[PDB]
């Protein structure tokens, strides 16, 4: 059972996590669009861009996130985007889409000019995440914990970040007791898939280097948050788009 303050915190998180969905225009493209590598790749690009917009809105409302330095805010956004995208896509693929949407979406991902050395880890992770059979609250807390990670590059005040991250980890452990009482190692399997999740930072960096992927013009938002051509760092002047979205 949760403390009053853990319950307040959990309700803040859930209210922000739920204000976030995939737009019907994007969902309909999975059926509507022609089936070619170029059009499949552009659907994935539109999903990634929407993922990032949603991630930014969620991030802004994490309790205490607004009390960090603007440059550290940028550094948490940049550092967590890839992991938060793969965690959210796993939720979508396992829990939100009808089975027909999920089957077709997978076919389009497998036929978008991305090499199979990046695809199969993605889907192996999706299956490994799905067998844990997580509730919405576990996805929401795990995403908050990924975002408020005191280990990202360019954070000036890591103690401020760890102090926000520590109460979310307590809540998560209790939630695993409450919703998975049969399995007392559930919490450890969750954090174990955090380890698998971080491997996608390197997979993704490799993917952006691929010659297929560079035959392509990313969206404004993806170029900024993934440093596609940009410079790396968290300087305020170097991320006007992110600052704009952060300031609402
Ligand atoms: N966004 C989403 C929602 C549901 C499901 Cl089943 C899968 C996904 N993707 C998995 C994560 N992704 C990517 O890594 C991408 C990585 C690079 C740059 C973008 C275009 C593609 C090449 C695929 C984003 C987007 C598609």
């Amino acid at each position: 059972e949760l403390t009053p303050d853990q319950q307040t915190l959990l309700h803040f998180i859930m209210d922000s996590y739920n204000k976030q969905r995939m737009p019907q225009e994007i969902t309909n493209k999975i059926l509507k669009e022609a089936f070619s590598a170029e059009e499949n790749f552009l659907i994935l690009t539109e999903m990634a861009t929407n993922h990032v917009q949603v991630l930014v809105e969620f991030t802004k409302k994490l309790p205490g996130f607004q009390t960090l330095d603007h440059e550290d805010q940028i550094a948490l956004l940049k550092g967590s985007a890839v992991e938060a995208m793969f965690l959210r896509s796993a939720e979508i693929f396992n829990k939100k889409l009808p089975s027909g949407h999920s089957d077709l979406l997978e076919a389009r991902i497998r036929n978008s000019g991305i090499s199979d050395e990046y695809i199969t880890p993605m889907f192996s992770f999706y299956k490994s995440i799905g067998e844990l059979k997580m509730t919405q609250e576990e996805y929401a807390l795990l995403t908050a914990i990924v975002i408020l990670s005191p280990d990202r590059q360019y954070i000036k005040d890591r103690e401020a970040v760890e102090k926000l991250q520590e109460p979310l980890l307590d809540v998560l452990q209790k939630l695993c007791k409450i919703h998975q009482p049969e399995n007392p190692q559930h919490f450890a399997c969750l954090l174990g898939r955090l380890t698998e999740l971080r491997t996608f930072n390197h997979h993704h960096a490799e993917m952006l280097m691929s010659w297929r992927v560079n035959d392509h013009k990313f969206t404004p938002l993806l170029c900024e948050i993934w440093d596609v051509g940009s410079g790396s760092g968290s300087g305020s002047g170097d991320h006007q788009l992110l600052r704009y979205l952060l300031d609402k």
